[PDB]
């Protein structure tokens, strides 16, 4: 096929021009952004039954839901949440692969068909069904300077003001507002209303029967007799859109002739729905939105709209609303795709050096640098076509890529020009030899490299969506380089190269160069003493290769085996959690002494803290809170004490102090979602619906004897533990025994205690909750109770002091289900220098022990690591054995095939080595950059095995052949590893955004490199003269 | 209209959801309606199911469920006075009328309130006039247009929107088709001559 | 009776989010609370199922109480705890003693 | 309810769900004063109409809650919208045996 | 580049399609009976005249 | 999904009340098995015959 093209560069011209075209354009359309959907898709449905208990929620509402979220598709498992304020959440989650959007619809269906069957007031409520994966764009705070506006006020703000407009900018998905809007809340006075005799119940009835829209006719409706001319109609009552009109509503009229009214009860004001979260930025209360990169758009331009627009709106907001944007994550994501450009253009720029030098042509300076370009725009059609994103992975994938891009070019350019020099042969016959030469060991190498990485996308998993984006990404830019570098670059080199004449190695061409080429010069032949040597001394190499390769295996058993690196996301968690019990005020004041800590003892590190509370990632309720600790820019805080890492050290270390609540501090998981990396966690729950306690017991005997044993280590539970509950108690004899009936104590109890979503009024036009509740004085201590009076059995007015008596029990104010059945989440990592794998297998030891009835199972990271772990020995035998038979077939031998596969450790060590003498792990990007260096390691070995065995095709001896052949493809292999190594050297030392990965790439690849380059020019002949021999 | 009755260019200029419509009310105080004992209760559901209709119930007729509707008398039920016809109970016993315990005026409501793109507009149609064309006429708009005032925007929808399409193709079209001639007759020849000539 | 009660309670649900059936049905039922009247009765203390019922609808109830550490709460507050109201039955014993 | 009481209830508050539909290329809304919203989502000129289907369904399981209590109750129907009539099948009294 | 900048722009063919509309948009509030009959004098012009 | 729901019972078995046992009534899977296994051997028949 090359020398089809080379006598027709134009044809050849209008494939690259082609193949770039599409690349072009297709890097406009293509998406941008950080990560792809590397989680398993999730559905949240949600809702908050006001005023209810933990179980008063898991029994009325999530067992309900459960029972009919049956028949869906791609369902793995499903896990719900049920606790002591209104909320819950039941997420349903879906195998990889989901398309979410009927996910979804499948889901909200099903909670449709369920929903009749649900309270009324929850009901009425309305339940939420949401996308509930954490992929958010940036994080819009909206915060109040002066402390005028509550957190109350300012969400009301964001959802008339600036919700439509941020919901109408370009690439804005799903967003979610920390708040909802205003609704009429009233505080009824216990003492007050007993005065005139009115109970809470009577209130509501009151303002559902004076608050209506009612159904309006027609002025002329048909049918109508004769002279209809008036076809108009009729407006109806209206709502109530001032608190004013819900104080005129007439309660009662005393036989006085007076009007007693709701003022005469309650006060009567604007307020939120639910006042179980706090949020304080920087002191101050404040409220935001979280926004999600709509599906398909530019994470960069989408981010400056979502800036912009938020900013249209800056002059028209109050006074002390400043607009603040704590996390963002297009900043490492620009970053990250600067640091590709970048690394790209030097990788070209060194290779014209590189080529230069050891070369002399301008000319041959000039193919490499069309066809890697090429490559790389053409690389991003095909992206297009599989329906790939520009994104964190997908690039990196194209950095580690260029190795394999460059070689092609150089190794195809040089050749001809050795050629050249050796044969005096002509541009043209020069490049059709040279085709002739290496043409099958290319398309030969291109399959090679294909079982090299593809196996690797065929693994399960969200670690299976990372590594098809590597394996995608840099087997797309293989088979297309070698395409280009075979109908493109010999042409060119056919057509630009100058002629040089027979015998001509510029040894005598003075200058600089002089002394290069002849240095160069004698130390080839050095090298082919060497390799000259070693193949008359076989045994002891031999051996010693033996050795390294023990070395090898050792290294794998003393790496750490964690999973993707870990970078500095200028973010950094604190989760607060004072004791039982506590309060929105003790919590609250906990965190807020964080804030100061860190405000005037890390002010060199930390710009800004956001602090919560009635909220964990534990649980929620008043005895948790939560700070998102946000860093300076990258720049600004430089030096490993100014590191998220080292932080977080400081930081637990003052907060370790606190007697009183339980702060910890950590960094986010390197890719954010539930990323527990190199750390398992499971589902204790009770198939034979045993007793909750037992459960406990359960859980406890588990903890219990995670500590008696080595293998784990900081096996926590997840989720909230037993709080000391208040159980009420009224006697249904006393009871009717005075004359009140149990409707009205429970009915009572109710809107008194916990709140009543009671009616609709609308104001500014949006139709807004109303929110009937005691007073808070009324119901903050267990005397408060005794406050409320009851109507009789007519007249009297009855104090709870009678019939009420309580009780302190215990109970959870977190409940959990896993499957239908109830559970409880445990944590925990494997001990010091153990495996996940080992860790799980204690663990399925430590469960046998526990209560009959009780039963497990893995949910999360585990549940995955246990399946695409059963994949791993297939595919890589699978790899193995076709790697072999394409080496069988471009050789044709069932031996020779060994001389080159021999090759891998070689190469490996350097890695492993570089990767633990900088102090790294088995992140994603070593294992893949692990791949991509036993590439280049093999092509190299290949293209010295094939010329080898050419050679003593035309009749030379082995041991000959193989030194010719070393002495051929020396010069090739120095100037990809020179050129290779130091494009990449930048990486393994960079500092700031998105470094951090960077590191994980670039220290292992110059270790691989430098170690197989050295080597493999040694062992390769040995290997090749070995087994022709044997 | 005015311009577009005018302007030479466009026809059959039509709108759409005319101008405002005259409507009515029925102002009741929560006062007088204690005062001869009668709550929100029946007051409420009464006028409701009386002026408008009301659906009660299903019933049966030759095997297919249809519905049963409470509707007042047509008599008295289409004119404006044929409010007070209407009496409703005393939570003592008495009846009691609209007269002294409902009132109704009179406004100006209408009949669509049309919104395109989260943003309140009207819809406005017109055919161009004979012997002119679709973009002809597009273009007539485009000019009588600014002579609105500024915070009266405007845009193309349906079939408009679709000519703004071909229209903001055709360069992209032709070039990206020429260019592919060039490469295909260049490959095919070997040449960059015969291209070449053939385009001009 | 006693093992469509299992079936349907314990191996019904799992089943029917096990990965391919798209459709189920018993044969059987799972227990409920079975409240058997009897007019013999019911006649004697002037009784109707209406009242039954009704009552069976406020005495068997899980009720939305509130919280002592009511929020919003009042300045100081330092004990929070949720108030469990009325819970609904399990046993038939507490179905019997409801209160007609 | 009015054109102007519908428009502000109703119809103002889905399109702010609406809004951010993959390949949405505009929304038309429409109100009455019979009471009848009417708010029409027009897809680019090659995506899937089931997918725009589910899609529009998904937003509004999140707008509902926001809207009058009345509106929840009635059901609010998702179509695919036609500007077209293929034919009107029609039927008239060649005697006078029946009427309109 | 001359001929092309002073052709009129259209988008498809009008076409006789054996079909057409008449819309009656009759006053505000006006009586059913009122519209009625604006539209049986539509029949008379189309099914007597045309 | 016939191998699927066996994982399922099979795995809620160990807390079934000691004494019952889960049966298979009607099953319409195992003569899809037996069937294909049959054509299986009739390969392993038809190859060597030929
Ligand atoms: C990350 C922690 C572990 C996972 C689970 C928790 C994740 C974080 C959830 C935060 C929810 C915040 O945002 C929420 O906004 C809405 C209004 O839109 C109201 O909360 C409510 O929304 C609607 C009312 O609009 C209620 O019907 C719903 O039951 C309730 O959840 C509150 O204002 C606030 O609770
Ligand atoms: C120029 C490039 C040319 C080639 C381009 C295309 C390359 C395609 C490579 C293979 C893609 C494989 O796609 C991937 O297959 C695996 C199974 O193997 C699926 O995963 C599924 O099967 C595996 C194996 O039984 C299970 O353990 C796993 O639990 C299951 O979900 C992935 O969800 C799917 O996304
Ligand atoms: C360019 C188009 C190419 C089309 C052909 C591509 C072949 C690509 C390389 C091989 C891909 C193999 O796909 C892979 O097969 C193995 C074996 O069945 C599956 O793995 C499963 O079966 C094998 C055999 O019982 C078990 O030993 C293993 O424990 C199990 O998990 C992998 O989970 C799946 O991902």
């Amino acid at each position: 096929m090359s020398k089809f093209f080379i006598d027709r560069p134009i044809f050849a011209w209008v494939i690259a021009l082609v193949i770039m075209l599409a690349g072009g354009l297709s890097i406009l359309s293509l998406p941008v952004n950080q990560y792809p959907a590397i989680a398993p898709p999730a559905i949240a449905v949600q809702v908050s039954y006001p005023g209810a208990s933990a179980e008063t929620v898991q029994d009325t509402v999530v067992q309900v839901i459960e029972q009919q979220m049956n028949g869906i598709d791609n369902l793995r498992y499903i896990s719900s949440e049920s606790n002591s304020d209104g909320s819950m959440t039941i997420t349903v989650t879906f195998e990889q692969g989901t398309d979410p959007d009927i996910a979804q619809v499948q889901v909200q269906n099903k909670l449709q068909l369920a929903t009749p069957l649900l309270p009324q007031e929850v009901q009425r409520q309305g339940i939420r069904v949401t996308k509930a994966v954490k992929n958010f764009l940036m994080v819009v705070g909206v915060v109040s300077t002066d402390g005028s506006m509550t957190k109350e006020d300012l969400s009301n703000y964001i959802v008339s003001n600036i919700q439509d407009p941020l919901s109408r900018t370009k690439g804005v998905g799903d967003f979610q507002v920390f708040g909802s809007q205003y609704s009429m809340r009233i505080w009824l006075d216990p003492a007050k209303l007993n005065s005139y005799q009115l109970t809470p119940g009577d209130v509501s009835s009151a303002i559902q029967a004076q608050n209506v829209q009612i159904s309006s006719g027609q002025l002329g409706g048909l049918p109508a007799v004769k002279g209809q001319q008036l076809n108009a109609t009729i407006i109806g009552k209206t709502r109530l859109q001032t608190a004013e009109q819900f104080e005129n509503i007439l309660l009662k009229v005393n036989p006085d002739g007076s009007q007693v009214r709701l003022k005469d009860v309650a006060d009567v004001g604007l307020g939120g729905q639910d006042y179980s979260i706090n949020a304080q930025f920087n002191g101050s209360p404040a409220s935001g939105i979280a926004i999600k990169l709509a599906t398909g758009a530019n994470a960069l331009d989408t981010a400056k709209a979502i800036r912009q627009t938020i900013a249209n709106l800056e002059p028209f907001m109050p006074q002390g609303m400043k607009v603040v944007y704590p996390y963002d994550t297009t900043p490492v994501v620009s970053a990250s795709i600067h640091e590709v450009v970048k690394t790209l253009g030097e990788a070209i720029l060194l290779v014209f050096l590189v080529m230069y030098l050891f070369l002399q042509n301008f000319r041959a300076t000039l193919i490499p640098t069309i066809a890697v370009p090429v490559v790389l725009l053409g690389t991003f059609g095909v992206l297009a076509a599989f329906g790939f994103s520009i994104n964190t992975l997908t690039m990196f994938g194209m950095v580690l890529a260029i190795g394999l891009l460059v070689d092609d070019a150089i190794v195809v350019v040089e050749n001809v020009e050795r050629v050249m020099a050796e044969e005096g042969l002509s541009p043209r016959e020069a490049a059709r030899k040279s085709m002739g030469q290496i043409q099958g060991a290319l398309v030969g190498i291109a399959m090679v490299l294909s079982a090299v990485f593809l196996p690797m996308a065929f693994f399960g998993g969200s670690t299976g969506v990372i590594y098809r984006q590597f394996s995608i990404t840099i087997v797309s830019a293989m088979a297309l380089s070698v395409i280009v570098a075979l109908i493109l670059t010999p042409a060119l080199c056919a057509t630009m190269l100058k002629p040089i004449e027979k015998g001509d190695h510029g040894e005598h061409k003075g200058g600089f160069f002089g002394w290069f080429n002849r240095m160069f010069l004698s130390t080839t032949h050095g090298y082919e003493r060497g390799v000259a040597s070693i193949l008359k001394h076989r045994a002891p190499y031999l051996l010693i290769y033996v050795v390294i390769v023990a070395g090898m295996i050792w290294m794998f058993t003393r790496i750490p085996t964690a999973f993707l690196p870990d970078e500095d996301q200028g973010v950094l968690f604190a989760q607060v959690q004072t004791p039982p019990g506590s309060s929105a005020e003790r919590t609250q004041v906990v965190v807020d002494s964080m804030r100061e800590y860190l405000l005037e003892k890390e002010s060199s590190s930390v710009s800004s803290v956001f602090t919560v509370t009635g909220f964990n990632f534990a649980g929620r309720g008043q005895s948790s809170g939560m700070a998102f600790i946000m860093l300076k820019p990258w720049e600004e805080r430089p030096g490993g004490e100014n590191s998220v890492f080292e932080l977080a050290k400081r930081a637990q270390m003052h907060f370790f102090s606190f007697k009183d609540a339980m702060v910890f501090a950590f960094a986010p998981p390197s890719v954010l979602e539930l990323g527990n990396a190199t750390g398992f966690d499971l589902f204790l729950q009770d198939q034979a619906g045993v007793g909750h306690e037992v459960l406990l017991q359960a859980r406890n005997k588990f903890l219990m004897l995670a500590a008696q044993n080595p293998a784990l280590q900081r096996v926590r539970p997840n989720g909230m533990s037993d709080e000391p509950q208040y159980k009420l108690e009224i006697d249904d004899e006393k009871a009717s025994a005075l004359g009140v009936s149990l409707a009205d104590i429970n009915s009572t109890v109710s809107i008194a205690w916990g709140s009543s979503y009671v009616n609709d009024f609308i104001d500014r036009g949006r139709v807004k909750r109303v929110y009937l509740q005691g007073r808070p004085d009324a119901r903050m201590n267990p005397d408060d109770l005794s406050k409320w009076y009851v109507r009789n059995d007519k007249g009297e007015m009855v104090p709870f002091n009678a019939f009420a008596t309580g009780k302190w029990e215990y109970g959870s104010p977190k409940l959990e289900r896993y499957n239908g059945v109830p559970a409880m989440e445990i944590l925990g990592e494997p001990a010091p220098g153990l495996s996940s794998g080992d860790a799980m297998a204690a663990v399925e030891e430590i469960v046998k022990q526990l209560p009959k009835g009780v039963g497990y199972s893995w949910t999360g990271l585990s549940y995955e690591e246990r399946l695409s772990g059963s994949q791993a020995p297939a595919l890589y035998a699978l790899s193995l054995l076709v790697v072999f038979l394409c080496l069988a077939a471009l050789y044709e031998s069932w031996s020779i095939p060994f001389s080159v596969m021999l090759v891998v450790p070689l190469g490996v060590i350097g890695a492993l080595l570089a990767t633990s003498m900088r102090g790294l792990s088995n992140d994603v990007f070593f294992q893949v950059g692990l791949l991509t260096t036993i590439g280049l390691s093999a092509k190299n070995a290949i293209l010295i095995v094939e010329f080898a065995k050419e050679l003593h095709e035309q009749g030379k001896g082995i041991v000959e052949a193989a030194i010719e052949a070393c002495r051929m493809r020396l010069r090739p292999i120095v100037m990809t590893s020179l050129a290779f190594i130091l494009g990449v050297v930048p990486l393994a030392i960079s500092t700031g955004a998105g470094s951090g990965s960077q590191h994980a790439i670039g220290t292992g690849v110059i270790g691989g490199m430098v170690t197989a380059t050295v080597l493999a020019i040694f062992w390769v002949p040995l290997f090749y003269v070995a087994v022709s021999t044997l």
